[PDB]
């Protein structure tokens, strides 16, 4: 197999990890590394534990000599330091773990400039450069404070690359589902992949202090046993949290920011509105492929693009309804206004790629390489998103007329056809 993995899974042995009861083993997979059944598993049989003795979490970090620096620093930051450090001690109890580690994913934050050249306005390029930016700046404030000041426990420089390294490993690696615990990294079950097999993100693990992975689904000895990382994550989130994305149309997603503008007239009375119904004064909307409209994202829209004519229902006097109102809709106007701005504002979008869906499709007819092939499926992915919300404007601009706007359904209870109630009038005074 490997020197360096022979090395890790008989160091579990010498710890009381691996056993005899334990349905499986390490060996290279198409994924990298992973855990193949030794014979047949079941359903939920447990496939290893953990000694918490072994975990990698903010409680390990802080029982340690530099638990006391890092005291104040949020969870993950605390972490990244434990992790950079202790993959520098050759007196380390994950001396073989860290041997074993991957150096790199196909995460975007480790593309190159003309890897993510292929992602060109996209939103993920958007969302990864933010991400390496922020992780950036709160890495080097940690450099100058915790890093350089403690020169006695950071003996060794650290660089950027160990940084997102540490942050890599942490955003592909640690089982953040699970309660009072939000960042566990756990060596053995560490190996375990992801597949579209798995339906049942239920947790595959539970605690007991220790860590037991029971395999979702049943396992013929030789094959390899698999979890569902995340059900919700659209390919976006999985392309940048781990360095991979799947076909299912349905994990596309693009999503909208809205906000209502202090520039705006009526900023006040329209942030009140929003306020009282959960709404903030920016706002993001998910859209997935094959999904219907996110709800609040129309009535949202129609507060944005509300204007001076319709104004009057900011008043005190709906405050009780307006975002029912808002619900059905205002007029003809402000839906043909908001209409408009969101079919721009896809086709704008839409413009910043430098490929067509149709030769994103035959790309993906030819063999492609890791974070191309993610690029690829992504690109397409957006574009089909972006595609399917301008199609549902289009409509809506097709049925501007079949709506039923504020003032008619006012006029809807009129009564004109009632009785001459002027023969009663005649009875009264
Ligand atoms: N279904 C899948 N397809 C491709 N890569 C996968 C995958 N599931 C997991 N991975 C890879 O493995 C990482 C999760 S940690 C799993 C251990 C890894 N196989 C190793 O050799 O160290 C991911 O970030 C990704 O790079
Ligand atoms: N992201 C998954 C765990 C992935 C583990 C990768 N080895 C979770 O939230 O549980």
């Amino acid at each position: 197999l490997s020197p360096a993995v022979q090395t890790f899974w008989k160091w579990l042995q010498e710890e009381g990890v691996i056993t005899a009861k334990t349905p499986v083993k390490a060996s290279v997979v198409t994924e990298g590394l992973g855990l193949v059944a030794l014979k047949d598993i079941s359903r939920n049989d447990v496939i290893l534990q953990v000694p918490k003795r072994l975990w990698i979490n903010p409680d390990a970090v802080a029982a340690s000599e530099i638990g006391r620096v890092c005291s104040e620093l949020k969870p993950w930051l605390s972490v990244i330091l434990f992790l950079i450090r202790e993959r520098s001690r050759e007196d380390s109890v994950w001396k073989h773990y860290f041997g074993i580690l991957p150096q790199e994913t196909d995460s975007t934050i480790y593309w190159s400039e003309e890897e993510l050249q292929e992602l060109q306005g996209s939103q993920l390029l958007k969302t990864t450069v933010s991400v390496k930016e922020y992780v950036k700046n709160e890495c080097l404030k940690l450099e100058q404070e915790i890093i350089l000041p403690n020169k006695r426990l950071f003996p060794d420089p650290v660089t950027l690359d160990d940084f997102f390294w540490a942050f890599g490993i942490l955003r592909s690696r640690a089982f953040s589902r699970l309660r009072n615990e939000n960042l566990v990294v756990v060596p053995m079950a560490d190996l375990i992949n992801h597949s579209a097999g798995v339906t049942t993100e239920d947790h595959a693990y539970e605690v007991k202090y220790l860590f037991s992975l029971k395999s979702p689904l049943s396992v013929k000895a030789g094959e390899q046993v698999y979890i569902q990382y995340d059900l919700n994550k659209s390919n976006a989130e999985l392309a940048l949290d781990y360095g991979f994305i799947e076909p299912n149309e349905n994990r596309h997603a693009y999503t909208l920011t809205l906000e209502i503008s202090e520039s705006d007239p009526f900023f006040d009375d329209k942030l009140d509105v929003a306020e009282s119904n959960g709404f903030a004064q920016t706002a993001y909307f998910d859209i997935f492929y094959n999904r219907t409209l996110p709800p609040g994202l129309l009535p949202y829209l129609r507060l944005v693009a509300l204007g001076g004519t319709d104004a009057f229902l900011l008043e005190s006097l709906f405050r009780d309804t307006i975002w029912g109102h808002l619900e059905l809709s205002v007029s003809r106007d402000n839906e043909e206004l908001l209409c408009k701005a969101v079919r721009e504002a896809c086709k704008s979008a839409l413009a910043g790629y430098h490929t067509t869906i149709e030769q994103d499709r035959e790309l993906k007819e030819g063999n492609l390489d890791s974070r191309l092939a993610i690029a690829v499926g992504i690109r397409e992915g957006e574009k089909m998103v972006l595609q399917q919300i301008d199609g549902i404007f289009e409509q809506k601009e097709l049925e501007l007329d079949q709506l039923e706007y504020y003032q008619e359904r006012r006029l809807k209870d009129l009564g004109l056809c009632g009785e001459n109630g002027d023969i009663l009038e005649n009875l009264y005074f």
